[PDB]
């Protein structure tokens, strides 16, 4: 497979691991609240806040599936838990890439710690609950019966993840309002990610036509379970965002939320799921 074989081959050139108080720390159109009568009852501070919460969370996500999908996924394929992979050149893509995640793990850790600093407040990670993949992911792994039903479901939601996540970092790798280091951890975070994807859908390729017919489609039901969530706007830690700040009448909002804008994407560029699922003729 020469698509591996070069990204093993020049992984050590192009991987990543190798402040105005004026400006947002993140999107205001990403905080379900905005979109709320609600807004207009907050001050400039907790509006503030709020965007600063908003980034702390969005690492937090993104940490919670480099460490609970990606990597977990990417030590099941060297370990040997799916058919049709092994040789050598993939276990060293695999563990490359194994690199490049807890690399993004502590550019993100680094993004919260730098607000934290800089706006001098607390904005704790513990104040957030699970990340709503997260949920998913785990009511999935707890639904499971057999140790091959969980690999194969880390197998889909990291297969997803990884070929999605280009289109979540693009949601603030462009932006030119928010804070530059905030923009530049998450571009830089997305340069790996290209690769990554390539990766990703090349294994899920070779395990679905390597599986068994009941276990493909398990696979699959997966992949679709993990996109839906992987998209979705967050609506459970806003909640606990919004409850620690002490918004008045935010449960009363948080539910007239979720009745409007349920349904709605956080992430709606699809096309890497929707490529893969092309090319694999399902
Ligand atoms: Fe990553
Ligand atoms: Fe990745």
């Amino acid at each position: 497979n020469a698509v591996i074989n070069r990204l093993v081959g020049n992984w050590h050139r192009r991987a990543a691991v190798k402040f105005d108080p004026g400006r947002p720390d993140f999107r205001e159109d990403m905080i379900p609240f905005r979109g709320h009568p609600i807004w207009e009852r907050l001050s400039d501070e907790t509006r503030s806040r709020l965007l600063s919460w908003g980034w702390v969370a969005y690492n937090r996500n993104t940490v919670l599936i480099e460490q609970r999908i990606a990597n977990p996924a990417f030590e099941l394929v060297i370990g040997g838990a799916y058919p049709g992979l092994g040789g050598q050149q993939l276990e060293l893509a695999v563990a490359q890439a194994m690199v490049d995640e807890q690399y993004h793990t502590l550019m993100h850790i680094n993004g919260s710690a730098v607000t934290r600093r800089m706006r001098r407040s607390d904005f704790s990670d513990r104040v957030l609950p699970d990340s709503h993949i997260t949920t998913i992911h785990q009511e999935h792994l707890d639904r499971c019966e057999e140790p091959w039903q969980r690999s194969l479901t880390t197998l889909g939601f990291a297969t997803v993840a990884e070929i999605s996540i280009n289109a979540y970092l693009d949601l603030l790798a462009d932006d030119q309002e928010i804070q530059v280091v905030n923009s530049t951890t998450v571009k830089l975070h997305n340069r790996d990610e290209y690769c990554h994807a390539s990766i990703s859908g090349e294994m899920m390729k070779q395990v679905y036509e390597a599986l068994p017919a009941d276990r493909r489609r398990f696979l699959l039901e997966k992949v679709v379970a993990g996109l839906e969530a992987f998209v979705a706007p967050d609506f459970t830690t806003w909640e606990s965002i919004v409850a620690f700040e002490g918004v008045p009448g935010w449960e009363k909002a948080a539910a007239e939320v979720r009745e409007a804008q349920g349904g709605t994407h956080l992430v709606q560029d699809h096309s890497g799921i929707h490529t893969l699922l092309t090319e694999m003729d399902v």
